[PDB]
């Protein structure tokens, strides 16, 4: 397990946190330097428990998919919560068994579904450790609309600060105040398939990716990534999803 506490929460502590996520998630092979996820795990060993704390130190613990770093649910209190997909029905036979209900929430896990249910993009759902302890609070009471706005905040605050170490500084940025992500951090959510399966596919390419991938840069510029010396690839993503999964 990994565990957070907002409460004295910093940039620094926020980082150790990042990086325990990162070396909780098992892996055989690197590629160019970057940890493979790997293609499956069978049992209880394929999630992950996150034990986050709020502000006031009242906790949720959240399973994630260590093959694609997926939310697949939460327990909060005695109420377990899953997303409504098959994979988050798997899960249930494995985490949070002991509470004493189980509740399917009525959407799925992906970014266009959990829009919808919070009724707006996430380019307007501002980020950071406030908005983290904020989403915490949210989850400890079910109210599902409201989940699906702290839910986006919680993918990007965790596992998608895990994949690039640019959005792990965005959120180190936005430690005592909230701020909706750079079009540089929805890109990358966005594009973290197509790079993982380039960056697979450039190994017995000569390091060339066989279909350029489009990414928004720092700037607000739209650029292309063609090739493994890119810094996205030296220096941002850190986590490669297998191409058996995608
Ligand atoms: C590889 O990527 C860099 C950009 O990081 C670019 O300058 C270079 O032209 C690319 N080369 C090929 C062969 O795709």
């Amino acid at each position: 397990d990994v565990s957070f506490r907002l409460s004295g929460a910093d940039p620094s502590s926020y980082g150790m946190f990042i990086k325990d996520l990162r070396n909780a998630l098992p892996h055989t092979e690197k590629v160019y330097n970057i940890p493979l996820l790997l293609p499956s795990v069978s049992g209880a060993g394929r999630y992950l428990l996150m034990h986050l704390f709020n502000y006031d130190g009242n906790t949720i613990t959240v399973a994630v998919d260590v093959t694609n770093v997926y939310i697949m649910g939460y327990l909060a209190l005695t109420t377990s919560y899953f997303f409504n997909e098959p994979a988050a029905d798997l899960a249930s036979q494995y985490v949070f068994r002991s509470a004493r209900r189980k509740i399917t929430l009525p959407y799925s896990g992906n970014y266009e579904r959990l829009q919808i249910a919070a009724g707006k993009p996430r380019e307007k759902i501002p980020i950071g450790l406030p908005a983290l302890d904020t989403a915490i609070s949210t989850l400890l009471h079910y109210d599902s609309t409201a989940a699906a706005g702290a839910l986006l905040v919680l993918i990007q605050t965790t596992a998608e600060a895990a994949r690039f170490k640019y959005i792990e500084q965005q959120i180190q940025e936005r430690a005592y105040r909230d701020e909706v992500p750079s079009s540089a951090t929805i890109s990358l959510e966005n594009s973290w398939s197509g790079l993982s399966k380039q960056i697979q596919l450039a190994q017995g390419n000569n390091g060339v990716f066989r279909t350029p991938t489009v990414l928004v840069d720092s700037k607000g510029n739209r650029v292309q990534i063609t090739n493994v010396t890119s810094n996205v690839v030296t220096s941002n993503i850190q986590l490669l999803l297998n191409t058996k999964n995608i």
